[PDB]
């Protein structure tokens, strides 16, 4: 699992509700609690 502010990439997954998200100039993305994560409340 990964924590918030953690660069995303290959298979790994984050710690709900944290989900791989995208930034801007860094497609790397980062694990951040997404609103849709509510439907899957960790």
């Amino acid at each position: 699992c990964a924590k918030k502010r953690n660069w995303c990439g290959k298979t790994e997954d984050c710690c709900c509700p944290m989900k791989c998200v995208y930034a801007w100039y860094n497609e790397q993305g980062s694990c951040q609690s997404t609103i849709s994560a509510l439907w899957k409340k960790c």
